[PDB]
């Protein structure tokens, strides 16, 4: 402290003798040399200096780090005619999981399981519907990243393939075409390549941009290189999510279980989702509950790319309907109450203008 060789206060510092002598010439402490002694007042003013140089350097790089959010798998739709095998492809990735069981172990149905690779997890949807409206239509909050669309080799494109593009595509999902069923003898990769050139989706083999993978999902044959596809899509679009963000997830499906009520699967997109928290979806809401994930365990938390089962909606939510933290139950009901009566209000317009005429009728 007092009095101190400049060496001295240099070492308990841990700072480079050149370092402190910049240092004092920024201060505008005068010396001849590292051996000089510094007064008392001199050294308490270095010591406090650095003290604050190194704390706004460790909150400068702390800042640094909270603005590179953390990366979250890829959501992934599997769709296509429902001959063509996106069921088996499907049920071909859930299996692939247990890996001979565990046994258990258990499992839960959560609206979507996880497939862990060497280069990362895929999370698959995996619900009966598409989402809501037309069969089998959607709106839709946004929900998958990528869209599979599944495809027979034999059979080629037909209108339930057609309808699952345009869907994909309204939805804001990249599409991977899967041929399947390649093994087939009458399998016809090059007739569907050209069904999708005439659709305006040109494979990368002739230099376009539309991503094409043979698989037959009753082998396995080429499942893993699609897996490997979807990973590489997801580090190039660098899909990243906020884990402290306020919480936002989708409503995957909800359904009375006879026992406990109300339950709903919902896949959380931004912030942490905790027991305790109040939420709303539509005119739903209520307080967490419970949450359950795919692997049967009771979760405290849920972070982006979970897919939980839910307690304690005091109403069925809706499919593809955002879930929204709120601060408190009296938010909860505010907010769904006022979603309720504007619907009301606008079901009133169409018990008015314009209904049109009335009846003509029998007899």
């Amino acid at each position: 402290m007092a009095k101190v060789r400049i060496y001295q206060l240099a070492k308990e510092l841990g700072m480079e003798t050149q370092e402190l002598l910049e240092l004092l010439d920024q201060m505008g402490v005068a010396y001849k040399s590292h051996a000089s002694t510094l007064e008392e007042k001199d050294a308490e003013a270095v010591r406090e200096l650095v003290k604050e140089q190194r704390g706004l350097q460790e909150k400068l790089a702390e800042e640094e780090r909270r603005k590179s959010l953390p990366r979250r798998p890829p959501v992934v739709v599997i769709m296509g005619h429902v001959d063509h095998g996106k069921t088996t492809l499907l049920d071909y990735l859930r299996k692939s999981r247990i890996a001979e069981k565990e046994g258990g172990g258990i499992t839960q149905h959560v609206g979507a399981f996880e497939v862990k690779t060497p280069q990362g997890t895929v999370v698959f949807i995996d619900t009966p519907g598409h989402e809501a409206f037309t069969t089998i239509r959607q709106r839709g909050a946004k929900v998958a990243d990528i869209a599979v669309i599944v495809i027979a080799a034999d059979d080629g494109i037909m209108p339930q393939t057609e309808e699952a593009i345009a869907h994909a595509k309204a939805a804001g999902a990249k599409l991977i075409f899967a041929i399947n069923k390649i093994d087939l003898p009458q399998a016809d990769p090059e007739k569907v390549k050209r069904q999708l050139m005439e659709r305006g989706f040109v494979p990368e083999e002739y230099g376009g941009d539309a991503i094409v993978i043979p698989i037959s999902a009753k082998t396995g044959q080429g499942v893993q290189d699609l897996l490997e596809m979807i990973l590489l899509l997801a580090e190039l679009e660098d899909y990243r999510a906020d884990p402290n963000a306020e919480p936002r997830g989708v409503i995957l499906e909800s359904k009375l279980d006879k026992q406990a009520g109300i339950i709903a699967n919902m896949l959380v997109q931004e912030g942490t989702f905790r027991v305790g928290d109040y939420v709303v979806a539509g005119e739903a809401y209520g307080r967490i509950r419970a949450m359950m994930d795919a692997d049967g365990n009771q979760r405290k938390e849920a972070g982006p790319g979970s897919a939980v089962q839910v307690l304690g909606f005091q109403e069925l939510p809706h499919a593809g309907d955002v879930v929204e933290w709120v601060p408190d139950l009296e938010a909860a009901k505010e907010i769904a109450e006022e979603r309720k009566e504007e619907r009301k209000a606008r079901e009133e317009e169409e018990k008015a203008r314009r209904p049109r005429t009335m009846a003509e009728l029998l007899r």
